[PDB]
């Protein structure tokens, strides 16, 4: 297509804290105490509050919209598999990698992954986007 | 008595994502794509005006799944999303989920998840897979 090609990657790291998780709860209408209440979380197998899977996934929008392909890009599709919990207060690493470019349309497919602080795969999937 | 989850059960909610909400999502997601904020830039696109992040629209499914159906205690296992139409900042949308399958080997449910525009057109569609409460 253009300067975009298979193999190009972009990443970012972010540590979602309690205030941010609460802000996302308000936007998403997902007020699960498991994400917001330390006392409640302690009564579950998670033991501590975990970040909304969709808050973790939002980072893919940051990568696609601000890095690769960047400004002007438009989401067409996104698949998401939630594998591991991410505890509030812990940092994660988000990464997108171009895996394919459609030959007859300005469309790209990228693998989207979220890694825990320990380097484990917490979220995985693929994004399909229209190029800028 | 306790109400069992059943195929065909549904839930919905409506919400308006205005400038403040879109700005908050941009900050959380790190997605400051001008398509979602700048009217001058947006005017040069086929959308003509600022649109709400598709991933912000999709986040409403988390609210329905965790608060109503299946509800409290539900754990997200997967979510597929296809973005079909834009939602303009300030406009209302309706999020709808419906149970389509309940596995019997494990307490897992599959639900169709859709976002409709204020005009009644499909903006986002897909399926969620969740572990039961």
């Amino acid at each position: 297509a253009q300067s975009l090609e298979v193999g190009q990657k972009a990443r970012l790291s972010k540590r979602f804290g309690a205030a941010e998780v609460a802000a996302f709860a308000a936007l998403s209408e997902d007020f699960n105490p498991l994400h917001l209440d330390p006392a409640f979380a302690a009564t579950t197998a998670f033991e501590r509050p975990i970040v909304h899977g969709m808050l973790l996934a939002s980072l893919f929008s940051g990568l696609l919209g601000q890095q690769l392909p960047g400004k002007g890009s438009i989401y067409l599709g996104q698949s998401l598999s939630f594998k591991l919990p991410v505890f509030v207060g812990d940092e994660v690493t988000a990464e997108v990698e171009v895996t394919a470019l459609r030959e007859d349309k300005p469309i790209a497919t990228l693998t989207t992954r979220i890694f825990t602080q320990g380097g484990a795969l917490a979220v995985t999937g693929e994004a399909v986007v229209k190029l800028p």
